């Protein structure tokens, strides 16, 4: 019956929900900075209790979806995955099969093969000098990318850009209004369902074109009903692609793109980790090799990448019972929220943390490792990250080659460089033109 403490402003029409779009990283951390570490705002009908601090964050973190439930927490989703299955289980081990065998640890070294094969073959055209767009460049690489490792390189190779412009329109029909309903009728929404409405027609012509002429989609075609008649649908099929690389686009493009910021911006980090790479691979070996070992400097600036730029800024549950944190009562059906972009930044935890500084992460510092609870760009506890290790390689095997090959200038004000944090799912904002030349 007591209210937990809510967060000034949020007078507008769904209350704070219109802030959340605008600005949610100074929307949270007024929370902080008023409130302390637990405080709440409200998400039109619904109220978000935002926790954070290590005390408040470990207590999120370590609860399983008995007490804290993400299966329903980030309902943006619901449309992407469609009314499709293919594989028919429990919505956990529909959730496991999305991934699991891609991730396996034997695969690794076949798919930074397959990571430097797509690398190259996007630069393959830029000869020796000139401009791209780093959303336009990384949203399609990691389209290629996703698409070759997650479902099979004679997949991809039937890909071109359409698949990833519709993607794009995708991942940009998730609106916070979502917590509303995502069905609403406003226009990110329908232009979310016309694209993928243009996936599925994607898929529909390569299922078509391969009758007339065995990865996964051949698997799948081929099954038969108990008539005779194929299975599944083009929907079906989709529907369960687009789920499977949902996860590995929107953080890669973004990592790869921020990365690639950083390393610009801080010169002599560049300078050292194209001095680290020529000195590695001065052994001869593969990028199949090397991009599943130690690259340490390139390693803590993507830890440091991380850290600012944490792909996903808000992490969400719904509160299964009632728990008390410092005295504050949540309560059944209460939203519960942490922030890796505001945890990430915690002054005492990360000193000077609005600086980029990869020597945090250097064997004596370690801040990652000693900030259990606070350095989250990849979660924590119960439901950390399971694609962490598969998305540090493909990082580490995209700069392998790029870094080689080409040197890499800012053509826009190094300031000007940022993201469109509208939507639940954050992406690069345009313009973000980077200018390139051959090493020699
Ligand atoms: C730099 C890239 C990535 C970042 C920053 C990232 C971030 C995160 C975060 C913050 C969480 C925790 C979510 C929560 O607590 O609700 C998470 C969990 C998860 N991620 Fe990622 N992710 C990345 C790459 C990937 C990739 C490549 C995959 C799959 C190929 C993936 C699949 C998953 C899955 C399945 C979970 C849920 C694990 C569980 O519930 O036990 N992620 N990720
Ligand atoms: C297909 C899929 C992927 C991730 C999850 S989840 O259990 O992590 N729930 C979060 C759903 C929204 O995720 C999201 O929007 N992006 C994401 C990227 C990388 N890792 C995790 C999440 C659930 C389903």
């Amino acid at each position: 019956a007591v209210a937990l403490p809510r967060v000034s402003g949020g007078h507008d029409e769904h209350g704070h929900l219109e802030e959340f779009r605008t600005d949610p990283i100074g929307l949270m951390q007024r929370v902080r900075d008023e409130l302390g570490d637990v405080g709440t705002f409200q998400l039109a009908g619904k109220q978000v209790v935002l926790l954070s601090g290590s005390h408040a964050n470990e207590f999120f973190f370590r609860a399983g979806d008995d007490d804290l439930d993400q299966a329903k927490a980030y309902p943006f989703m619901t449309p992407i995955f469609g009314e499709g299955v293919v594989f028919d289980a429990s919505p956990e081990r529909r959730k496991e099969m999305l991934h699991n065998a891609a991730l396996r640890g034997e695969q690794m070294k076949g798919h930074a093969a397959t990571i430097e094969d797509q690398v190259r073959r996007m630069i393959a055209d830029w000869g020796e000098a000139g401009e791209i767009d780093l959303l336009d460049f990384f949203a399609e690489l990691t389209i290629y990318t996703s698409s070759a490792c997650l479902i099979g390189k004679k997949f991809r190779d039937q890909l071109d850009g359409r698949f990833a412009k519709l993607y794009h329109e995708l991942e940009r029909g998730t609106d916070p209004l979502a917590y509303v309903d995502p069905y609403l009728p406003i226009e990110s929404f329908r232009r979310r369902d016309e694209a993928r409405n243009g996936l599925v027609a994607l898929v529909a012509d390569i299922m078509n074109g391969r009758i007339a002429n065995r990865d996964m989609l051949d698997v799948l075609i081929a099954v038969k009903a108990e008539t005779g008649t194929p299975r599944f649908s083009a929907d079906e099929i989709t529907g369960m692609f687009i789920s499977m690389m949902f996860a590995g686009h929107h953080t890669s493009s973004g990592t790869a793109s921020w990365t690639l910021i950083e390393l610009m911006r801080h010169r002599d980090a560049y300078a050292a980790v194209i001095d680290e790479l020529d000195e590695l691979y001065g052994d001869g070996r593969s990028v199949s090799f090397h991009a599943l070992r130690q690259i340490p400097q390139l390693e803590n600036v993507l830890k440091e990448t991380l850290r600012l730029h944490p792909p996903l800024i808000i992490l969400m549950r719904v509160a299964k019972g009632e728990f008390e944190v410092q005295g504050h009562r949540i309560h059944e059906g209460d939203l519960v929220a942490a922030s890796p972009a505001i945890s990430n930044r915690i002054p005492e935890d990360f000193p000077d943390p609005h600086d980029f500084v990869p020597a945090r992460y250097e064997q004596p510092r370690q801040e990652d490792l000693l900030n259990r609870w606070t350095w989250i760009p990849f979660g924590a506890g119960r439901h950390r990250c399971v694609g962490a290790a598969f998305a540090i390689m493909q990082i580490k095997a995209i700069f392998s080659v790029l870094l080689r090959e080409y040197e890499f200038e800012m053509a826009q004000p190094p300031e000007s460089y940022r993201n469109d944090h509208s939507k639940m799912v954050v992406q690069l904002a345009q313009p973000a033109a980077v200018r390139y030349r051959r090493r020699t």
